[PDB]
C-alpha cells in the first residue's frame, strides 16, 4: 500500500485510535513510522488531544525526541510520519536486562532531562511521562515519543490540586530515575488506594546498592510540595547528573540555527519538480507538507 510517498511495510502497533506502520519514504529510501488515525472514530476530547499533539510535534526539534517529518490530512484520516525508534521501550529493556548500573542510567537520564527541559523552555509540559514514552533508537539513545500511568502521578493528583505546571514533569522524572536504577517503582500498590497512600507519604525504599549521590538527586525530584520542586535547569547542575562529565556539565539544549537553503538537497528537490520558492515557503512556514518532509528526509 501507498499513501503519499510512502510504501507501508508492516504494522508495528495497533490500538483503537491508530495503527502504526513501519514505512519506507520512496524518494529517499528512508525508513519512517507512520501513525494512521481514523478521525471518524474519535470523540471530541480525543480530537482536542490529537490537534494539540500535532502542534507540539511540529515545534520540537531535539535529538532525543521523536522527530516529525510529515502531516497528511484528509477529512477522515490523519497520518503522522515520524522518526522510527527501532530499539524498543526503556520499559521492556528494564524487564529484560534488570536495573541499569548508575553509569548507564546516567547516560539515558541525561538525554531524558535534556529533552524534557527543552520542552519546558518552550512552555510545553508533557504531564503524562512514563516508561512507555521512553523509546530507544538503534544506538540506544533515548527518543521520547507520544505527546502504567498511576505510578508516575505527582501527589497533587490525589489531593485534588491543580495538575498543570512543569513541576508535574519534575516529579515523574524522579520516578523514572528510580525505576532506571532499581528496575522497580518507588510507589506501588495492589490497588489505587494503596498507591495513593504511598505517593502522598512520599517515602520510597532506598535499594542497598544505590549511591548517596543518586539518592540525593531523587530528593530533588520527589518533593511533595509542588511549589518547592526545582526547575530542570537547576537540577541539571546536580552532582550525579555530571559524574564522568567534568568537561561538559549538562546544560539546557540549544537547537542549531535553521538551515533551509542547503544547495545539495535543494538541487535534488528541483529535479523532483519542486520549486526553490515552495521549498523555502514550506520550511519557513514549518508546513510539514510533502516538500518539507522530503527536505528533512534528504538530511539523512
Amino acid at each position: 500500500p501507498h499513501i503519499g510517498n510512502y510504501r507501508l511495510l508492516k504494522t508495528i502497533g495497533k490500538g483503537n485510535f491508530a495503527k502504526v506502520k513501519l514505512a519506507r519514504h520512496i524518494l529517499t529510501g528512508k525508513e519512517v513510522a507512520v501513525k494512521i488515525i481514523d478521525k471518524t472514530q474519535l470523540n471530541s476530547s480525543s480530537l482536542q488531544k490529537l490537534f494539540r499533539e500535532v502542534r507540539i510535534m511540529k515545534v520540537l526539534n531535539h535529538p532525543n525526541i521523536v522527530k516529525l517529518f510529515e502531516v497528511i490530512e484528509t477529512e477522515k484520516t490523519l497520518y503522522l510520519v515520524m522518526e522510527y525508534a527501532s530499539g524498543g521501550e526503556v520499559f521492556d529493556y528494564l524487564v529484560a536486562h534488570g536495573r541499569m548500573k548508575e553509569k548507564e542510567a546516567r547516560a539515558k537520564f541525561r538525554q531524558i532531562v535534556s529533552a524534557v527541559q527543552y520542552c519546558h523552555q518552550k512552555f510545553i509540559v508533557h504531564r503524562d511521562l512514563k516508561a512507555e514514552n521512553l523509546l530507544l533508537d538503534a544506538d540506544m539513545n533515548i527518543k521520547i515519543a507520544d505527546f502504567g500511568s498511576p505510578p508516575y502521578a505527582a501527589p497533587e493528583l490525589f489531593q485534588g490540586k491543580k495538575y498543570d505546571g512543569p513541576e508535574v514533569d519534575v516529579w515523574s522524572l524522579g520516578v523514572i530515575l528510580y525505576t532506571l536504577v532499581s528496575g522497580s517503582l518507588p510507589f506501588d500498590g495492589q490497588n489505587l488506594k494503596e498507591l495513593r497512600e504511598r505517593v502522598l507519604r512520599g517515602k520510597y525504599r532506598i535499594p542497598f546498592y544505590m549511591s548517596t549521590d543518586c539518592e540525593n538527586l531523587l530528593k530533588k525530584f520527589l518533593i511533595l510540595n509542588p511549589s518547592k520542586r526545582g526547575t530542570l535547569e537547576q537540577i541539571m547542575k546536580d552532582r550525579w547528573m555530571n559524574v564522568g562529565h567534568e568537561d561538559d556539565e549538562l546544560k539546557p539544549y540549544v537547537a542549531p540555527l535553521p538551515d533551509y537553503k542547503d544547495p545539495r538537497r535543494t538541487e535534488l528537490m528541483v529535479s523532483m519538480g519542486y520549486t526553490r520558492e515552495e521549498i523555502q515557503d514550506s520550511l519557513v512556514g514549518q508546513r510539514y507538507n510533502e516538500v518539507m518532509a522530503t527536505y528533512l528526509l534528504l538530511g539523512y
